[PDB]
């Protein structure tokens, strides 16, 4: 039967859990959390030669009729030949949006959620990063990205842990209703463009004229919403307990912040917030590390051991915020490989960088609230998030 996604060992500690499997060999028999059975593929180079190959495609082997097509039409559920069009127009879309233009804006969030974070402490004294800093610091910057009014920011927060929990009793009501605001928002931005990612969305071209369709673009805004939202804040959150865990690598962030984009990197790899990537199809019997793989059967790549491969890394389980080089070229898989590769990822990077760089200036002796962090580590197969992160801002 083999390993279980939700296998305590491996939910618990899926550095070791996973890194077992990936010395055991490179591909293991094993069950998707739905007790599907997968094989999971764990080293460095198979995961990067899996996502470069045509042969592994996402799609397998109570919502109303109008409204699936908004689910199913997700881009990270669509395949060659439709998924090449759909990345073009949104990465066109984010190229004329000009994503690094916007690290003063994302500053100014961070800055003001920062300096509202000494009134959110509890009796104790204490204050929850999480809450009150890197899911308002992600949420408000997704938001902006798409051009969603202020007003709006807490009706998209619950809509969009209405799309995590997929609950039917909630969503008979709020999906119609998102899917609503959506289509209004288009037709408003149409008739009055902005340099907002919607307007880039609705005149983004593909290079023999094609555009996005309005469901099409509805359907994109929700993805960004739910691609984007939880896994930023957890890079912050990780990331964070990463450094004040290491305070060495706090204390050298403090003194030259310019190292920052290349500790972000070290961060990405060693405590990424998402673990594995989503389930691949083979779409032919064939030859997989040595592993006869049928056509239909599922593959569960796993990020977190690839990120901590011997093969491909010096002592992986340090945490070194030197490891990357200065120009060095991206050197981890905790955004993916390929052409389903995130595509925020230019946020994400720059999104942890400049939620760092605030917290290290604003709040220089930051500390733990007394506790090893890991007591708030939720219990997710193929995430890494704390429930909270509890710290002090000033001794
Ligand atoms: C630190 C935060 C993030 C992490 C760790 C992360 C991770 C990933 C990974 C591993 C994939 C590839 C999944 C696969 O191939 O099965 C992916 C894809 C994707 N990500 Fe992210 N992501 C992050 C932030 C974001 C943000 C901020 C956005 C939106 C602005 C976003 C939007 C997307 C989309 C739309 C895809 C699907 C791309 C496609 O199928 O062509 N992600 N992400």
């Amino acid at each position: 039967a083999g390993p279980h996604m939700m296998d305590p060992d491996l939910l618990a500690d899926p550095f070791t859990g996973y890194g077992r499997l990936r010395e055991r060999g490179p591909v293991v028999r094993g069950r998707f959390v739905d007790g599907t059975p997968v094989w999971f593929v764990t080293r460095y180079d198979d995961v990067r030669a899996v996502l470069r190959d045509p042969r592994f495609v996402n799609t397998p082997s109570n919502v109303p009729e109008p409204l699936r097509v908004y689910l199913l039409g997700s881009i990270l559920d669509s395949d060659p030949p439709d998924h090449p069009r759909l990345r073009r127009l949104v990465t066109r879309a984010f190229a004329a949006r000009r994503i690094l233009g916007l690290r003063p804006g994302i500053e100014r969030i961070a800055d003001r959620l920062l300096a509202e974070l000494p009134r959110r402490e509890e009796e104790d004294g204490t204050v929850d990063l999480l809450e009150h800093f890197a899911y308002p610091l992600s949420i408000t910057v997704i938001c902006e990205l798409v051009g969603i009014p202020a007003t709006d920011l807490e009706r998209w927060r619950e809509w969009g842990g209405d799309l995590v929990s997929m609950r039917p009793e909630r969503l008979r009501h709020s999906f119609p209703v998102m899917i609503d605001y959506c289509h209004r928002l288009i037709e408003q931005r149409r008739a009055a463009l902005t340099d907002d990612l919607l307007s880039e969305l609705i005149r983004a071209q593909d290079d023999d004229g094609g555009r996005l369709s309005d469901i099409e673009t509805v359907t994109m805004i929700l993805t960004l919403v739910l691609a984007g939202h939880e896994t930023s804040a957890h890079l912050i959150g990780n990331g964070t307990a990463a450094l004040l865990t290491h305070p060495g690598q706090w204390a050298l962030l403090r003194k030259d912040p310019a190292l920052l984009p290349r500790a972000v990197h070290e961060l990405m790899r060693w405590c990424g917030s998402v673990h594995v990537a989503r389930l691949r199809y083979a779409t032919e019997d064939l030859e997989l590390a040595g592993t006869p793989v049928a056509r239909g059967d599922a593959v569960q790549l796993v990020l977190v051991s690839a990120n901590f491969d011997p093969r491909h890394y010096s002592d992986p389980d340090r945490l070194d915020i030197t490891r990357h080089q200065e120009g060095q070229a991206e050197n981890h898989v905790g955004f993916g490989h390929g052409i389903h590769y995130c595509l925020g990822a230019t946020l994400a990077r720059q999104e942890g960088e400049v939620a760092l760089a605030r917290l290290l200036e604003t709040y220089p002796d930051l500390a733990l609230a007394d506790g090893d962090p890991e007591v708030r580590r939720a219990r997710l197969p193929g995430s890494w998030r704390l429930d909270a992160l509890r710290l002090r801002l000033r001794p």
